[PDB]
C-alpha cells in the first residue's frame, strides 16, 4: 500500500530529516507556550480522523490531559520541546519518559505463515525475499495483538489495586497469573514484564508512585516500525522484511524489542524513502470495542517556516492506525505505567474539540 511519504507528500529531504531527529536523542521547532485561557479551536473527525494543528493540541491537552489531582497546568517548556519531536512526542509528554519499548506484545498466526510459504507462491514478478516478508507481514493481527496487551495491561492493574510496595504487588500479579494459567507466571524476575513497574521513573519519585504499586495505572501506546534493520546483513532483508525478526514469544506473545535500533526500511526504488517508524497513544480507555477506540498520533516534528511543516496532531480510530503504511511490517503493543494523578490515559477519549 501506500508510503508515509506518498500519503503525507514528503520529499526525499523531509524523509532524511525525519529519519535523522528520529535516530537522535529545516530545523525542529519548540512550540511557543499557550495561556490556560485560549480555548483550542473547533476541528471535528473525518473518516476515522481528526487533525489539529500542534498549537490548538497545546490548547486542547492543556484544557484535558494536563490535570494533576483533578488540577489543569500549562504545558511546560521541556513538555513542548518533547512533543515537538512528532510521531513519539505525544507519548512521550504522556508517558513523561521516552518510549523504551521494553514490555511489547503482538500476535502472530504461525500456521498460517507456515502454509502460505510451502503452499503460496509468489506473485508474479516477486522476489524470493519480497515474497518471505510480505507474507510474515500479513500473518500478524493487530487487533489481537492489542487485545492481549489489554489483557495482560487489566492482570498488571488488578495485581497493583491494593498493593502498597512492590513485593506485594509482584504477589498479587504472580498469583493472578498462575490461577489463569498464563504463561507470563514463569518470566524471569529481571524480565521486562516484572521488572516494568519499578523500571517506571515516576513510580520511585516523592510526587509520583512513591514506591507506591497503588498509586500507579498501566497504560498502552503502539509502535509502528521495520523488520529489517540489520545494516551487515543482505540488501533483500533490509528492503523487504526479515520474516524471523520481531516475532512474538508464542507462549506469551511478548515481543523482545532490544534488537529495534530506529533504522527505516531501504528504499526499493531510487527515490522513494522510507520513515523509521511511528507511535501511537492509547492510554487507558475503558471503550470494550478495539474499533472505537482512539489513537493520538504527530504527522512529524515541528517545522513551521520550513519544509516539513508545522506538526498536526491526528487522532484515529483504532482501524485508521492499524491499517499502517509500506514503510512497517511490524507493530508492538507497549506497556508501560503513569501515576494516576495525571489524566493524560483518561476514561474516554473524543476526537476534536466542539
Amino acid at each position: 500500500t501506500k508510503s508515509y511519504a506518498e500519503t503525507y507528500r514528503l520529499t526525499a529531504d523531509d524523509v532524511a530529516n525525519i529519519n535523522a531527529l528520529n535516530e537522535s536523542a529545516d530545523d525542529r521547532v519548540t512550540p511557543p507556550a499557550e495561556p490556560l485561557d485560549r480555548m483550542p479551536d473547533p476541528y471535528r473527525p473525518s473518516y476515522g480522523r481528526a487533525e489539529t494543528v500542534v498549537n490548538n493540541y497545546i490548547r486542547k491537552w492543556q484544557q484535558v490531559y494536563s490535570h494533576r489531582d483533578g488540577r489543569k497546568q500549562q504545558m511546560t517548556e521541556e513538555q513542548r520541546e518533547w512533543l515537538s519531536y512528532g510521531c513519539v512526542g505525544v507519548t512521550w509528554v504522556n508517558s513523561g519518559q521516552y518510549p523504551t519499548n521494553r514490555l511489547a506484545f503482538a500476535s502472530f498466526d504461525e500456521d498460517r505463515f507456515k502454509n502460505e510459504l510451502k503452499n503460496g507462491r509468489p506473485r508474479s514478478g516477486e522476489t524470493r525475499a519480497e515474497f518471505e516478508g510480505r507474507v510474515a507481514k500479513e500473518s500478524f493481527d493487530e487487533e489481537k495483538g492489542f487485545q492481549r496487551a489489554r489483557e495482560v495491561a487489566s492482570v498488571m492493574n488488578r495485581a497493583l489495586e491494593n498493593a502498597h510496595d512492590e513485593s506485594a504487588y509482584l504477589d498479587n500479579l504472580k498469583k493472578e497469573l498462575a490461577n489463569g494459567n498464563d504463561a507470563l507466571r514463569n518470566e524471569d524476575a529481571r524480565s521486562p514484564f516484572y521488572s516494568a513497574l519499578r523500571n517506571t521513573p515516576s513510580f520511585k519519585e516523592r510526587n509520583g508512585g512513591n514506591h507506591d504499586p497503588s498509586r500507579m495505572k498501566a497504560v498502552i501506546y503502539s509502535k509502528h516500525f521495520w523488520s529489517g534493520q540489520d545494516r551487515s546483513s543482505s540488501a533483500d532483508k533490509r528492503k523487504y522484511g526479515d520474516p524471523d525478526a520481531f516475532r512474538p514469544a508464542p507462549g506469551t506473545g511478548l515481543v523482545d524489542m532490544s534488537r529495534d535500533r530506529n533504522i527505516p526500511r531501504s528504499p526499493t526504488s531510487p527515490g522513494e524513502g522510507f520513515v523509521n517508524f511511528d507511535y501511537g497513544w492509547f492510554g487507558a480507555q475503558t471503550e470494550a470495542d478495539a474499533d472505537k477506540t482512539v489513537w493520538t498520533h504527530g504527522n512529524h516534528y515541528h517545522a513551521p517556516n520550513g519544509s516539513l511543516g508545522a506538526m498536526h496532531v491526528y487522532e484515529s480510530k483504532f482501524r485508521n492506525w492499524s491499517e499502517g503504511y509500506s514503510d512497517f511490517d511490524r507493530g508492538a503493543y507497549v506497556i508501560t505505567f503513569i501515576p494516576k494523578s495525571w489524566n493524560t490515559a483518561p476514561d474516554k477519549v473524543k476526537q476534536g474539540w466542539p
